[PDB]
């Protein structure tokens, strides 16, 4: 009998309302408008992926997080990590991504006493006033493109909760689109042999669309994966948070 | 054609999600500091629930409490992660000695992060140095018994998320204290499928209040199992008990 399957589905659908409530959608739309786009597709109804955003007068903090697991266990991690990120932003400010990650790690260790509790994160402080960007990541990269060149600011090879973090500071040039993605989109199986999309198809896709309006890029990226994937099930939670300077 | 493998996947996922929820519980700290001066009864309705409990040891005393978040199952379990972190923030912002201030601050921390979102909580600051207690609750009571009388320090009839004060009380020797969510008192059973209730609960506490707390815990489980019979578990159950002298 599939009556139990209906019960769980209704329970998870309501749990997705809780997980959506912790996402900064409204704030992103109201402050960045079309100078951002969000792609957020959990594998199940609730996932282990989420994203953060904190607007300041002089710039903004923006990031993506992939907590251990997907489904319900991943979604539980997402609640803890969202609160751990808020604590960290309050303890060290929103301008130092490496300090935020260090403090997030500590806050997580403080709440969780064999359990996979590690998490990937890519955090960026966009300092509009001083025209420079600070990035710090644990197994998450910052991709940047002007439609000609594709740069990848690689994150540390260590996940949060196992590592000391450092910021990568780049000049902030106009005409550049930035992309923060979890592994899910790049790991999506598909195509002729069932290989994951990968870093090379991803960098090419970004360069190809980087100069385009971000609402158009978002649509093209969704249609590019839908096409690639075909009949293959979604392998992992997908998140792409994009933002553009001038 | 019956894709039953999905039901296995979800079951294994929930069982692993219960390891995450158990990791946020202060079991180890409670056992290491209170030993047999405490007992915990924690039984979610499903694999994961909306109920949890807190504990924070200080040099001069301890903070102990129970929380019942909106819902049960997975949605309830998501609320517990948020509330656990909101309680940590509140303890850091106002200290672990003012239960009413902790509840106020927990409410604010919850409103900043987030739909039924209200929650019940009963928080107690046990002062060892002043030989007193401070209690504040939102739809949760503090029960006390010496095996003869039963005292109930009632919490506000409003939940955290609607509209808090401390009730200070002296610690007399031979008294056992009990913090329970509504789940045990709402358990359907008996002759007419009625919930256990406050009067059967007070009598149960009085009947066992003189026993070692590991024995009380067992008697409480056997009392509900008997009452419940064939009735399914109606809600998440939590009983956190503590004793001084
Ligand atoms: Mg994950
Ligand atoms: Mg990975
Ligand atoms: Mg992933
Ligand atoms: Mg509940
Ligand atoms: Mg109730
Ligand atoms: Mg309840």
């Amino acid at each position: 009998m599939a009556a139990a399957q209906k019960k769980i589905g209704d329970s998870l659908d309501y749990a997705s309302l809780i997980q959506r409530a912790i996402l900064p959608d409204r704030q992103l739309s109201a402050t960045l408008g079309e100078h951002h786009f969000i792609l957020w597709k959990p594998r199940d109804v609730v996932g282990g992926d989420f994203y953060v955003y904190r607007e300041q007068a002089d710039g903004y903090l923006i990031g993506v997080v992939d907590c251990a697991g997907h489904g319900v266990p991943g979604a539980l991690m997402t609640m803890l990590a969202r609160a751990a990120i808020d604590h960290a932003i309050e303890a060290v400010g929103s301008r130092d991504p490496a300090a935020i990650l260090g403090e997030t790690d500590q806050a997580m260790r403080s709440m969780l006493s064999a359990l996979a509790t590690n998490m990937d994160a890519g955090l960026v402080w966009v300092d509009r006033r001083r025209r420079q960007l600070a990035f710090a990541g644990a197994k998450i990269s910052l991709y940047a493109s002007d439609g000609e060149e594709v740069q990848e600011l690689k994150g540390a090879r260590r996940a949060i909760g196992d590592g000391d973090y450092r910021n990568i500071e780049v000049p902030l040039a106009p005409g550049w689109t930035f992309y923060l993605s979890t592994d899910g989109f790049l790991d999506q199986a598909g195509g002729e042999h069932g290989f994951g999309f990968g870093s090379r198809r991803f960098a090419d896709m970004l360069r190809d669309h980087a100069r385009q309006p971000l609402p158009e890029q978002a649509e093209a990226f969704v249609a590019t994966l839908a096409e690639y994937q075909g009949e293959h099930p979604q392998r992992d939670d997908i998140t792409i948070l994009s933002f553009r300077f001038d």
